[PDB]
């Protein structure tokens, strides 16, 4: 085991740690493919876990941005030295969209200044910069030959795969004073999200749920129909993902849209899903 294998296997255990679904379905990838999403996950999480001060976040930003301007030089990097040379590796064998990290870290900065999104245009804005960048940095490993067709499935597949994440945590974000729904969908719907948490779901909890869920699902086919985009061995797996996080809305459904706890898709699920897809194939 040489020491950048030892790099990739750190990262490789925060994605196992951290996401079962993606962890699940992206370690059946090829070899190469594999390890440089685990090494694009572990950027994202630790740049998602940064605050836990601006100052790591700001040294992350730093490594990333030598990376681009020098890849071929080593670096002294500030913020975790195993999981950047990773995506130094990663980035001399393949095309990374640098500008698409800084989206994301620019959004986790914004976070800390976090206000309510007066509109849905809003929150679909937060799901690009937090989700869609990460299917657009992505891409090019899942992808033979890259348009703005492939980075454009990718995007919207990773903002549609937020609102479902955003759609199973709304009790536990509450509690960490974020609400994600718009505060112009709260009003049509006559929502409030403290009262709900307090006094258990309704109608009109149900209702704004199910309208946030039928977008993400819309969105969901749409990336299916269009899966082809994607290179041929990585189609099963993308699928797999998107298929075994979708099937968290059923999860929520089913636990009557709680709000104290998070819902999860049983491994053995995650199996017959996986079992289901491959077949097609
Ligand atoms: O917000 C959450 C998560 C969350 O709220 C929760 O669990 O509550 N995530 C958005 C934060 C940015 C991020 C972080 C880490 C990995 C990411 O994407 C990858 C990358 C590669 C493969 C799959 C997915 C994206
Ligand atoms: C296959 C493709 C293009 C995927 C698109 C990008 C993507 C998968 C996900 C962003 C969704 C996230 C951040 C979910 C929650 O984070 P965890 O990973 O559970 O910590
Ligand atoms: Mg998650
Ligand atoms: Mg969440």
């Amino acid at each position: 085991m040489t020491m950048m294998d030892m790099n990739f296997k750190y990262c490789h255990k925060i994605m196992k740690k951290h996401s079962k679904s993606f962890s699940y379905a992206f370690d059946l990838l090829p070899e190469d493919q594999r390890k440089a999403v685990w090494a694009i996950y572990a950027v994202c999480r630790k740049i998602d876990d940064s605050i836990d001060d601006i100052q790591f976040l700001n040294q992350i930003k730093e490594d990333i941005q030598s990376i681009e301007k020098y890849p071929y030089e080593y670096h002294h990097f500030q913020s975790d030295r195993r999981i950047m040379m990773a995506l130094q590796h990663v980035a001399q064998h393949k095309n990374i969209a640098f500008q698409s990290f800084y989206n994301l870290i620019d959004t986790v900065y914004k976070d800390q200044h976090f206000t309510m999104f007066e509109t849905d245009a809003e929150l679909f804005g937060y799901c690009y910069g937090v989700a869609g960048t990460v299917g657009e940095v992505l891409t090019p490993i899942l992808s033979d030959h890259e348009t703005h067709q492939t980075y454009d499935v990718a995007r919207r597949l990773g903002e549609s795969l937020q609102l479902i994440n955003i759609l199973r945590d709304v009790g536990e974000d509450f509690e960490n004073e974020r609400i994600y729904f718009s505060k112009q969908r709260l009003k049509q719907y006559e929502v409030d999200i403290a009262e709900v948490y307090q006094n258990g779901v309704n109608n009109h909890y149900i209702d704004l749920w199910e309208y946030y869920a039928a977008i993400a699902e819309k969105d969901f086919r749409d990336v299916m129909d269009q899966i082809k985009v994607f290179s041929i061995e990585a189609q099963p797996i993308i699928e797999l993902a998107a298929r075994i996080y979708i099937e968290i809305l059923d999860e929520v459904r089913q636990a009557n849209y709680t709000l104290h706890e998070r819902v999860f898709v049983e491994k053995r699920k995650k199996a017959k899903l996986f079992h289901e897809i491959n077949s097609k194939y």
